[PDB]
């Protein structure tokens, strides 16, 4: 049941990955990193030190996973996506002190090529399109777009649009599953 | 010294089809369901997978994922760290490879630097995809596209320059270059 | 300079003291890279390359023929350079080539894109997912698809008190330095 590990990636000593996660080729892990049960991490993949990821954690080709990023479980990496932890680098001035957490909570799809400004929080099952700029905290449940991104409206579990306003008060069900969700003064919550 | 074949790094699982004279780069793995025509470049860190066809002359630049359900005709371009998809609403807890929609980019099209396709859309012969745009609907043969999303703002002949034709309605125009003449009927594009 | 034994730095590459390659970086033979640089895992460089001193790359950055980085360069993870403009897989375009000419100090934020042919200025900052496609002043903040001017930033990296255009002063509050707005045009004073 232990991970396994293509032979040509390289986990440095002291990793920890859980059972039954895969890791690809030419992969890259750090020592201090802490990885869950489940996990997939793609080609060339990288994660750092001070790293915490969850279980049954999907991670697509060409993503790093720097120090202070922190994914919940079931978070869900697309293709080439970009997280950061340094919000105003400058090559001169090294900010490996000054790094900013991202947190990317459970359920949240990160779509191919988006790209995370540190310090954002990316909430329960939002959705951020692909090749969004992300540099604001994303609501549980919100579907944003653009460059910045820029909410557009909430996406069930499954993955669909709910038929919720932005803003305010009202009720929902996921089209697919049926299940009920309640927004109050706009934000958006499982029944 | 001697022509470039596929570096010593790569790895080309057992089955893969790769026609002649292409030219497979530093860390490249391929699937072994993978085709690949004559003619073709994979720069460093190409992934292929089992469910794809690629053409002939096919120049793909580093770091392009070609994932399963994507399909690239002669002469297409693939800019450095374009991206391709193949789930329209990816979510980890609900896996989703029965649900996988096609990508279809066809004869010469170009799809520019860092540039991302949502799975579904078809590309047309010789449509321009410009660097970092996010295309998320069809682009017609010879369109040119920007943006996030892309939208069309023009029309880029097969040597890749614009042609003065407008998006709507009917028209004609010369590509100066070669002295192709073009034909727009009813804002769809073709060369005469 | 210390070389990850799962690099490949061709023969004739030129790299400077105290620099570090890391994971499966392909380095060619033509490329100059100077003192305390950093290059990320998959990088890669090609032969007609100048790097200067203390430029730190990011994982996955391709630096191409045609790319030119002064001293103290940052580029951002999986940022892009280009050296084709209209690029078209029948048409070999590689004497067309272009030149992208990135100033000293300049940060290129992550995943962005610079089309080739574009200058960007000392200090400058490309916002992280930036595509730009044209000239960058020194010491402007640009950000969006296609890349538009939003401020101005000091040497530190936060933005200065100066309007967006006209004529104006402003200090850095970290280190004091005099900022002088002409016409549009920031300097140090
Ligand atoms: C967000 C997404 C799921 C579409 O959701 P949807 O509910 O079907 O939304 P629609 O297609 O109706 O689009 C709604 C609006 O948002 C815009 N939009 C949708 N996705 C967008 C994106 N990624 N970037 C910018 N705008 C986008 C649409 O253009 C439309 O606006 P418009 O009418 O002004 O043109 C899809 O576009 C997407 O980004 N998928 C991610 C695929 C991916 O990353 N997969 C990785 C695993 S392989
Ligand atoms: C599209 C491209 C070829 C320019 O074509 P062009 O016919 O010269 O067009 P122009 O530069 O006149 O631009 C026309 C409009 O589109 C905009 N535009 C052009 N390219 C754009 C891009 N990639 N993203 C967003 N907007 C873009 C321009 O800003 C201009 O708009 P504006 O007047 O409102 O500012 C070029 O910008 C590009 O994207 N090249 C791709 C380079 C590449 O990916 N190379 C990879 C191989 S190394
Ligand atoms: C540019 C940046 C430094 C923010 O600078 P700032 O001076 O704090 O600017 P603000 O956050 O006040 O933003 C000012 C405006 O620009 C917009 N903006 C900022 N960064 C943006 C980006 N990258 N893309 C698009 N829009 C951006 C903001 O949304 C705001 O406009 P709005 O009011 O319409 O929402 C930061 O967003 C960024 O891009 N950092 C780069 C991180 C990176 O690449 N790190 C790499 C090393 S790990
Ligand atoms: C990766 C990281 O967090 N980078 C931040 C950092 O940059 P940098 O250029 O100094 O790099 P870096 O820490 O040396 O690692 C470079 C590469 O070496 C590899 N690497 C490095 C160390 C290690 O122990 N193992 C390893 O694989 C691994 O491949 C790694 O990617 O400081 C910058 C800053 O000051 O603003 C921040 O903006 C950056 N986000
Ligand atoms: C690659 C791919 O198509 N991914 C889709 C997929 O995700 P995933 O995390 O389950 O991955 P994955 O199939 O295990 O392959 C992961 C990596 O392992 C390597 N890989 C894997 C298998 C193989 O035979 N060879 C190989 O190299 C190779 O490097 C590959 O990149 O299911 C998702 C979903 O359900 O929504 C879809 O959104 C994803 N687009
Ligand atoms: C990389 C580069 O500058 N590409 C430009 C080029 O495309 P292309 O497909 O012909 O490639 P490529 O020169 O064969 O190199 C491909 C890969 O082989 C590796 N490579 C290649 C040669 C070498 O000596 N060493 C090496 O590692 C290395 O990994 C390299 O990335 O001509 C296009 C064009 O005509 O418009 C331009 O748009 C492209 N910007
Ligand atoms: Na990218």
């Amino acid at each position: 049941h232990m991970a396994t590990i293509h032979p040509t990636a390289i986990v440095d000593e002291g990793a920890r990955i859980g059972a039954h996660s895969r890791i690809w080729h030419w992969v890259h892990i750090c020592g201090g990193a802490e990885i869950g049960e489940g996990c997939s991490l793609g080609q060339n993949v990288f994660v750092g030190n001070r790293v915490r990821i969850g279980n049954r954690v999907k991670i697509q080709n060409n993503v790093s996973v720097y120090d202070n990023v922190f994914l919940e479980d079931d978070v869900f990496c697309g293709p080439s996506m970009v997280f950061t932890n340094v919000y105003n680098p400058r090559a001169a001035i090294e900010r490996k002190s000054e790094y900013r957490d991202t947190i990317v909570r459970q359920g949240a799809t990160l779509g191919a090529n988006c790209t995370v400004v540190c310090g954002a929080t990316i909430g329960r099952y939002a959705f951020v399109g692909a090749g969004a700029v992300v540099n604001k905290d994303v609501p549980d449940f919100a579907l944003v777009v653009g460059v910045p991104a820029r909410q557009i409206g909430w996406m069930s579990r499954h993955g669909e649009q709910l038929d919720l306003p932005l803003r305010g008060n009202a009720e929902a069900t996921c089209p697919h599953t049926g299940e009920r969700y309640i927004l109050t003064d706009g934000v958006c919550r499982l029944a």
